[PDB]
């Protein structure tokens, strides 16, 4: 009928009380599982959040177990990462016409776009002339904006690779997808396989390739999964790489920014510096120098995690201030600046929240007067500002900037990167009354810009603004169980995640779900057989204009009623929330 080869993937729901063993929950790919771990995240307080998220972060280091899927530290992984690394040396003996592009959608863009930035560093450390650049869905536009909609085409993705592949002879593609879900980086993968001399593809993903995304692209005909298992095949001849270990579901159910973000630094940068630190040395990379970096950020997550507390406290006063429709603040140096703005932009669409909701400022890019100039006005007893800094920084500029905020907020905290055994300036810099001091071991590091470093910090913050910025829209009671309902379909993805989130919170049938989700999207027009045969992203593009669209859909199918009589009682209602969570019970 009308509809049925494009909602041909999606699985039956299963009856009341077999969903456990059920054909339906062992095809949830791994990185939009629920996370038993959080199934109570919305009913915990700041502390257990903090814990809670601390907890999945953990799962990227954990071991396999004994009939079951490859991690962090399989040797199949390392075994790859090692094989790649040897393939990325290759490229540095012979820069002229050599190229790595890291890619990836959102924040597998964001991503992409830090590890090129360092590792261009890393080589005008050493006078080299950088390799490394980044490509990012929708331009270099989206890597510090909400643009949830620029990962769905594959033509797309194949034509910034073209572009910046200029006339390069040797060019290592990574592509980047926590999902290994997008048409971004598929056509890119696939390109590269077309065009084995020039091209060398590696994708990065966190679920098997048995789990690759397998709906189709709407312009371009094999599947994700096809081009990911074409890739795995061509591995054996060295020619394309899969770098896929399980990371575990995130706490909030496909929120890929968190853990996915994480492992992908972990992975990539752990891969590329043991490439350059071992060339230079005439030494292949291997297995234990891999480690050591692994290690590295394992210890990372726990010298981070220590804090507990402080971050529970943080969270508190973000989420206060954001109650009493405050603002909050994420003011920053060099990369940490930048992974701020990325965290804030980034509750935009996670969290259906307004740019100036959790904004990020980097010394978005205003310099000391600049910001003390525009941005300093508009402060509030109620705010919140943030203040992210090693001491290596200009401490002058820092603790100036702190002095006028102080007086017009109070809810100012900080976090701050130190070698141990460097001071705090000033005994009074309790301007900041306790701290997150985050105090790093002296590690043996050889490289000019010490990269080690570099990235330790990057990741530790990541997961305390990703933690924090998470917790506080969980205590404002936004999200249900773990998973944020009312979000926004602004691609492809998002929207079968919202079709998958309708069977499992009403119980009832594929074709009720999608009945009630077109019909919520596309009102006041009813359902023609057009409309329910057309593309995903027709659906799509009249979604992402429309507030509520998933919980209409919801009361809809609850309440069996129409679409009318539940925006009305939506309306009648005190709360989204409310709604919802009573029409639940
Ligand atoms: C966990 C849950 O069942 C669920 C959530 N999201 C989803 C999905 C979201 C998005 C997809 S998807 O875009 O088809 C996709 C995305 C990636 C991938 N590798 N394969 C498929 S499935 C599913 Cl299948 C289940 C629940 F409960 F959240 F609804
Ligand atoms: O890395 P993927 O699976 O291709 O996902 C790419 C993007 O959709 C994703 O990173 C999204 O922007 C984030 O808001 C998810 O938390």
């Amino acid at each position: 009928m009308p509809g049925t080869k494009r909602f041909q993937h999606v699985i039956e729901t299963p009856e009341p009380g077999k969903w456990e063993l059920s054909g339906y929950e062992a095809a949830v790919p791994i990185t939009e599982k629920s996370n038993p771990l959080t199934q109570d995240l919305d009913k915990a307080d700041a502390e257990n959040i903090v814990r809670l998220l601390g907890q999945c972060d953990a799962e990227i280091f954990q071991e396999e177990g004994q009939s079951t899927y490859q991690r962090l530290y399989s040797e199949s992984i390392l075994t790859t990462m090692v094989q790649v690394a040897g393939k990325v040396q290759e490229v540095l003996k012979e820069p002229d016409g050599g190229l790595v592009v890291l890619s990836g959608g959102g924040t597998s863009g964001r991503m992409a776009f830090l590890m090129s930035v360092s590792f261009n560093q890393l080589m005008k450390g050493l006078g080299q002339k950088p390799l490394y650049t980044y490509l990012i869905a929708g331009g270099d536009r989206s890597v510090v904006a909400s643009r949830e909609g620029t990962e769905d085409s594959a033509l797309h993705g194949i034509e910034e690779l073209k572009k910046v592949a200029a006339g390069k002879k040797r060019v290592i593609v990574i592509g980047i997808s926590v999902g290994l879900s997008a048409p971004f980086v598929a056509g890119q993968m696939d390109c590269c396989m077309n065009n084995t001399a020039v091209f060398l593809p590696v994708l990065v993903g966190f679920n098997p390739v048995s789990m690759a995304r397998n709906d189709p692209i709407e312009d371009w005909s094999s599947t994700f999964r096809q081009v990911a298992e074409r890739m795995q095949k061509m591995q054996e001849k060295q020619k394309a790489f899969v770098l896929n270990p399980a990371i575990g579901p995130e706490g909030l159910s496909g929120s890929s920014r968190m853990k996915g973000g994480s492992a992908t630094k972990i992975l990539l940068e752990t891969l590329l510096l043991a490439a350059h630190k071992t060339v230079d040395q005439g030494i292949a990379a291997s297995q234990r120098c891999l480690l050591e970096i692994l290690r590295t950020f394992e210890r990372a997550h726990q010298v981070t995690y220590s804090q507990s507390p402080k971050i529970a406290t943080l969270m508190k006063s973000v989420s206060t201030s954001l109650e009493k429709k405050g603002h909050v603040y994420l003011v920053g140096w060099q990369t940490l600046g930048i992974i701020a703005i990325m965290d804030g932009v980034e509750c935009i669409h996670t969290f259906g929240a307004d740019f100036r909701d959790v904004r990020g400022f980097l010394i978005f890019t205003f310099s000391q007067e600049d910001f003390l100039t525009s941005i300093l006005p508009s402060l509030t007893e109620i705010d919140t500002v943030v203040f992210i800094f090693t001491l290596d920084d200009n401490l002058t500029e820092v603790q100036t900037i702190v002095e006028q905020v102080k007086e017009k907020t109070n809810h100012i905290q900080a976090l701050a990167h130190s070698t141990v055994g460097q001071t705090l300036p000033i005994p009074l810099k309790k301007l900041f009354p306790s701290i997150i001091s985050i105090t790093w071991p002296l590690l043996f590091f050889e490289y000019e810009g010490n990269f080690i470093q570099k990235f330790q910090r990057e990741l530790s913050t990541k997961w305390v603004l990703n933690t924090v910025s998470t917790g506080a829209h969980v205590l404002l009671g936004k999200i249900l169980q773990n998973h944020m309902l009312d979000l926004r379909i602004s691609n492809s993805k998002l929207f079968w995640r919202a079709l998958a989130m309708l069977q499992r919170f009403s119980g009832q049938s594929k074709a009720r779900c999608i009945e009630s989700l077109l019909r919520a999207i596309h009102f006041p027009q009813p359902l023609s057989d057009d409309i329910r045969a057309a593309p995903i992203s027709c659906h799509v593009q009249v979604a992402h204009e429309k507030e509520q669209v998933i919980p209409i859909a919801l009361l809809s199918l609850l309440f069996r009623c129409s679409i009318t009589e539940a925006q009305a009682h939506l309306a009648a209602a005190p709360s989204v929330c409310e709604a919802v969570r009573s029409a639940l019970a």
